[PDB]
């Protein structure tokens, strides 16, 4: 029951009940809250409630301190103090920004760039009273118990009265009944255990509440610079590769943390993994929110370090497969390569906290109370995409406000910048540039005369809220019959339903933009499916057409976003 301020410190018995954190607040901090909020318990050894029999006044500003003990104006004793008086609640060792994010329910953009620009103490209570509001909102929807089992990849679902039903994506993980996590797809619906089970007729999946553990490190360790590299020993013998990233090398060790704005196929892996050839004696933890992030840092480093001190950790609750080439769950080799959310207590020389933009301030909090380390790097870029909010349904969250890497990244600039993408066809490279980069971001390539753009809205029919545009894929099917280089090329949309209807009708594999991050393809076609706030983010449209190595094809909704393409129009 004794603990600090979270706005001042100060030492104090005063924890706010009314928020779902229950933080800690000191009696000069305790009163701004409670007189200008509908928070009106505060907790101590005993709670600030009427102690008279019966009586239940809860409400700090109605009670009084009756020589040892608590009353209500009904109930207290001639000589009796006020608890809410002179600025401040009665309790031992006698916030606007802090009101906002204890009474808000996360559905606003506004309480996501509150969240963001706060204090850092603020950022720490905004990302757990989020991230609780995340979890216990999860309680609220219905249950699906199996009617019945068509095949090992269908079945048949009854859902509860009375409880909304949640979105059936791969983003909405279950859990079965403990038969192992269950996702699904688009009576028959498409089941995906992660352990193979013949599910049971009967059988009910529930989501996976988690508890929000608190946090205590900061979002961003405080900065330092150094005159020289610090704790980390350079080579003099650096392989030409990497000779272009030797003067960012240096800055790495010359401060505590560091920010990398790498573009798409700019070679954030190749400096991620450079770092270590840069600095060889370095112990590199390599951490990402995604299995799949982790796992690209594993395939780059495979080719460039050696395979003896590198070690995949991989939790116990093992959710999808993932990298099976290093040793697992040695977390004393050099070389770590885990998931944030699995990330062992240790110490290290570099951290590389890569896909930075996927990253919430929950994970840069954790990270910093997981690993102790020298330095600190930060890879990604805030022209790709966020983390989804579940509860953010009103108003749009910039790349600022996703996490404070990102608003470092936005406001000062990034420390370094990748500015020369290799991967995509020159077409690509100047749209993005101008679209997302300020013109910074220079190709490689040249143009591949394989860049392709198509205004046609078709007709837009919804899966409940999934889109599908069925004339897009037509438009799509008769393209492929006359461009049979296209044939191995991977189908891309914002909608998870439009790509089941692709996959029937054209056989292409499949991804939605959000999946497809961090991946490449040689050809990529593109239905934009619908002019929504979500098919027409800026973000995400970048993400879209820098898949592409040689090749992409963007059938279009929105003009604006068509007229920026520097594609060749098709007809049609
Ligand atoms: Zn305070
Ligand atoms: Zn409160
Ligand atoms: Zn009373």
């Amino acid at each position: 029951a004794v603990g600090a301020c979270v706005l001042c410190n100060s030492q104090t018995s005063l924890r706010c009940g009314a928020c779902i954190r229950r933080p800690f607040l000191c009696c000069k901090c305790c009163y701004d809250h409670v007189i200008s909020t509908s928070h009106k318990l505060v907790l101590s050894v005993n709670p600030y409630v009427c102690n008279a029999p019966g009586c239940d006044v809860t409400d700090v500003t109605q009670l009084y301190l009756g020589g040892m003990s608590y009353y209500c104006k009904s109930h207290k004793p001639p000589i009796s103090f006020p608890l809410c008086a002179n600025g401040q609640v009665f309790g031992l060792y006698k916030v606007t920004d802090f009101n906002a994010i204890a009474t808000c329910d996360w559905t606003n953009a506004g309480d996501y760039i509150l969240a963001n620009t706060c204090t850092e103490r603020l950022k720490l209570f905004a990302a757990e009273t989020l991230k609780a509001t995340e979890e216990t909102f999860k309680l609220s929807y219905g249950i699906a118990t199996v009617r019945e089992v068509l095949s090992d990849r269908e079945l048949h679902l009854s859902w509860e009265v009375g409880k909304p039903r949640p979105p059936l994506n791969r983003n909405y993980v279950f859990t079965g009944y403990q038969i192992g996590e269950y996702t699904f797809e688009k009576d028959a619906v498409v089941y995906r255990g992660t352990t193979t089970y013949k599910l049971n007729v009967g059988d009910y999946f529930v989501l996976t509440s988690h508890t929000v553990m608190p946090l205590s490190a900061p979002t961003l360790v405080p900065q330092e610079h150094y005159v020289r590299i610090t704790g980390l020993y350079p080579t003099l013998n650096i392989s030409d590769e990497f000779s272009s990233n030797v003067a960012n090398y240096q800055k790495v060790g010359m401060q505590k943390y560091s920010t990398l704005q790498g573009p798409p196929g700019t070679g954030k892996s190749h400096f991620a993994i450079g770092l270590a050839l840069y600095y060889p004696s370095a112990r590199i933890v390599y951490t990402a929110c995604s299995h799949a992030a982790v796992d690209a840092l594993c395939e780059k480093a495979l080719k460039y370090l050696p395979i003896d001190k590198c070690s995949r950790i991989i939790p116990a609750r093992a959710r999808v497969e993932c990298f099976d080439k290093f040793k697992v769950n040695s977390t004393l080799e050099q070389y770590v390569f885990c998931t944030v959310n699995a990330l062992p207590e240790t110490t290290a020389d570099i951290v590389v906290f890569d896909e930075i933009s996927m990253a919430t301030n929950y994970d840069l909090s954790v990270v910093n109370a997981r690993l102790r380390a020298k330095h600190y790097v930060y890879i990604g870029d805030p022209a790709q995409l966020p983390a989804p909010r579940t509860l953010l349904t009103k108003g749009t969250l910039e790349p600022e406000y996703f996490n404070s890497v990102c608003r470092l990244m936005k406001t000062i600039g990034p420390d370094m910048f990748l500015g020369t993408c290799r991967r995509c066809p020159a077409e690509i490279v100047d749209t993005v540039s101008a679209l997302v980069y300020d013109n910074k971001l220079k190709a490689h390539k040249d143009k591949s005369a394989q860049c392709f753009k198509m205004f046609y809205k078709g007709v837009i029919t919804h899966d409940v809220s999934s889109a599908i545009n069925r004339p897009q894929i037509g438009v799509v099917r008769e393209f492929l019959t006359r461009n049979p280089a296209w044939r191995k090329a991977v189908f891309i949309s914002p909608y998870n339903s439009q790509n089941a209807v692709a996959s029937k009708i054209l056989g292409l594999p499949t991804q939605t933009v959000d999946s497809s991050q961090g991946s490449e393809y040689d050809y990529v076609i593109f239905t934009q499916t619908t002019e929504t706030a979500h098919s027409c983010n800026v973000n995400r449209f970048n993400v879209a057409i820098t898949r592409a190595k040689v090749g992409i094809l963007c059938i279009m909704s929105d003009r604006d976003l068509y007229d920026k393409l520097q594609f060749t129009s098709l007809e049609i």
